């Protein structure tokens, strides 16, 4: 029932640029690049900063949270 790291997981997919996807907590340019969540029905993708650490450098990074938006990938 409760949220878990499994909810903020990701799945390996193919991108239009020829690559697969950019790992989480990695500097990206477009959300589409950021690896999508393992369960699109229980999570979403996007490029930004969901932590104070990334805010310091001010650099958009791949992130993945659950549908409940209660749990998200680690900061490190």
């Amino acid at each position: 029932g409760t949220p878990s790291a499994d909810q903020v997981r990701y799945n390996y997919t193919e991108l239009p640029n020829g690559e697969y996807c950019y790992t989480p907590r990695r500097r990206c340019t477009s959300a589409d690049q950021c690896c999508r969540p393992y369960d699109t029905t229980a999570a979403f993708h996007g490029c930004g900063r969901i932590w104070p650490k990334d805010k310091r450098e001010k650099v958009d990074r791949c992130y993945i949270c659950n549908n409940e938006k209660t749990l998200c990938t680690s900061v490190m």
